[PDB]
Parts: C-alpha cells; structure tokens; sequence
C-alpha cells in the first residue's frame, strides 16, 4: 500500500503570521529536538513503503512530522502558536498510538517529547 499525499506546507489562502512564539517554536523547539540523536525517524513523513508498514496509514489518518514542521516554520505557514504545538503532539501521539509500548521508537519519541515539553514550558509571552 503506497504513501498518501503529505501534509500541506504551502497554502497560499491561509492567513499567515510571524509571531515571537512562532520565531521561538523554529529557533528553540524545533531546532532542539532536530539535533537529537533521535530525531532521525521524525524527521520525514513515515515512508511506508520503504519501511513495510502497509497498515500504518490505515491507523493514523492525521499523520504529522518534524520535516513538515520545519517546513511549515520556515514557510511562515502557521496563524499561531497553538497550530504549531499541536502538529508536535500529533507526532507523538501517532506514535504511541501505532506502536507497541517499550519498542525502540517509543523511546525515541518519549525522550523528544520530553525536551518539548522542556522548551514549551518556557514559550515567551506574545509580544
Ligand atoms: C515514526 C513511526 O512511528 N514509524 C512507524 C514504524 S517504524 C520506524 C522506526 C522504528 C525504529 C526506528 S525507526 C519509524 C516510523
């Protein structure tokens, strides 16, 4: 089974807008966790034929990763913060959802998610 289309990150009828918390999820989150020694398997839409998982866009329907985050950062693509924030929780949770506990990827995901949750503790107040 073949790779649906990926996520939008160009959308030229979508308002737009570069906030300080925008600036802040590019220069501090998305960049912290792009550098992880663990970042590799998010940083790409899940290839499901390279990797034969036929079922996987049979279970997530709302699939979500880090090169479509920096993609929608660098393309000014978000209204807010909140957008944003959702796309990485997205990405998480896809991956406990299709996954099974304890598998290397859960780990991987859990270590992330922890440096986010670190990083979105301090998002700065709007300017
Ligand atoms: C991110 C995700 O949920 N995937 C689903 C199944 S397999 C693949 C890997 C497992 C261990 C290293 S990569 C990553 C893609």
């Amino acid at each position: 089974s073949m790779n649906p289309p990926p996520p939008e990150t160009s959308n030229p009828n979508k308002p737009k807008r570069q906030t300080n918390q925008l600036q802040y999820l590019l220069r501090v989150v998305l960049k912290t966790l792009w550098k992880h020694q663990f970042a590799w398997p998010f940083q790409q839409p899940v290839d499901a034929v390279k990797l034969n998982l036929p079922d996987y866009y049979k279970i997530i329907k709302t699939p979500m990763d880090m090169g479509t985050i920096k993609k929608r950062l660098e393309n000014n693509y978000y209204w807010n913060a909140q957008e944003c924030i959702q796309d990485f929780n997205t990405m998480f949770t896809n991956c406990y959802i299709y996954n099974k506990p304890g598998d290397d990827i859960v780990l991987m995901a859990e270590a992330l998610e922890k440096l986010f949750l670190q990083k979105i503790n301090e998002l700065p107040t709007e300017e």
